[PDB]
C-alpha cells in the first residue's frame, strides 16, 4: 500500500464530469474542478486542466496525469505550511500517508486548522486523537472514509485498507 493506492480507494475512478459528496463538479480521481454552479464553469476549468477540448470527458491517462499533479501539490502544500511541516516531518511513513489524504481531500488550509488534533499527533497521542477527529463535520459526512482515515492514524498500520 502507498498514497497513490489508498487516495484511489478513498476517490474512486470518474471520467466523466461528476458531482463530489459536497454538490460540486469534479473529475478523475477526485480532482475538483470548481465550486460553482455552473457546468459550463466546470468544463472550462477541466479544458484548461487538460490542455484541450474534452467535452466534459476524459481519458485514464489524463484522469493520472491529474491525480500524480494533485498527490504533488499536497505534499508540497504541507512542505510548506508552518503549521503543517513539523507534524509531518514528526510522522512515520504510514501516518504521512494519512496526513496527506486529508490534505488532499480538504486543502491544507482546512487541516491546518483542526488545533488541537495536530497537538495530539505530535505528541503520538494515537487513541485522543482518533477520538477528537471524529468530532468534526468531516468525518459526520465522509464516516466511512474518515474512519479509515483514522484507524491509519491510530495504528500506524494499512490495515483499513487492506
Ligand atoms: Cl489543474
Ligand atoms: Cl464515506
Amino acid at each position: 500500500m502507498n498514497i497513490f493506492e489508498m487516495l484511489r480507494i478513498d476517490e474512486g475512478l470518474r471520467l466523466k464530469i461528476y458531482k463530489d459528496t459536497e454538490g460540486y463538479y469534479t473529475i478523475g480521481i477526485g480532482h475538483l474542478l470548481t465550486k460553482s454552479p455552473s457546468l459550463n464553469a466546470a468544463k472550462s476549468e477541466l479544458d484548461k486542466a487538460i490542455g484541450r477540448n474534452t467535452n466534459g470527458v476524459i481519458t485514464k491517462d489524463e484522469a493520472e496525469k491529474l491525480f500524480n499533479q494533485d498527490v504533488d501539490a499536497a505534499v508540497r502544500g504541507i512542505l510548506r505550511n508552518a503549521k503543517l511541516k513539523p507534524v509531518y516531518d514528526s510522522l512515520d511513513a504510514v501516518r504521512r500517508a494519512a496526513l496527506i489524504n486529508m490534505v488532499f481531500q480538504m486543502g491544507e488550509t482546512g487541516v491546518a486548522g483542526f488545533t488541537n488534533s495536530l497537538r495530539m499527533l505530535q505528541q503520538k497521542r494515537w487513541d485522543e486523537l482518533a477520538v477528537n477527529l471524529a468530532k468534526s463535520r468531516w468525518y459526520n459526512q465522509t464516516p466511512n472514509r474518515a474512519k479509515r482515515v483514522i484507524t491509519t492514524f491510530r495504528t500506524g498500520t494499512w490495515d483499513a485498507y487492506k
